[PDB]
């Protein structure tokens, strides 16, 4: 049973997590990729996003994307780097 979008009332994912086109969960492609209702920018973050915080204590590189990797925490990192 859809548990999130227009036929969840407007209800948004727990987590910052995204909705996808047919009313469910997720963080895959096929939930913020095309279709994606709501909170569909999980993976991006920092300055070109608002200034938005990753979930999961993950570090936003450079770049504003979300992740775990040397890449995501190093030189550049925007946020919970460490
Ligand atoms: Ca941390």
């Amino acid at each position: 049973a859809p548990e999130c979008g227009e036929r969840a009332s407007g209800k948004r994912c727990p987590n910052g997590k995204c909705c996808s086109q047919w009313g469910y969960c997720g963080t895959t492609d096929n939930y913020c990729g095309q279709g994606c209702q709501s909170q569909c920018d999980y993976w991006r973050c920092g300055r070109d996003f608002g200034g938005r915080l990753c979930e999961e204590d993950m570090c936003c590189s450079k770049y504003g994307w979300c992740g775990y990797s040397d890449d995501h925490c190093e030189d550049g990192c925007q946020s919970q780097c460490d």
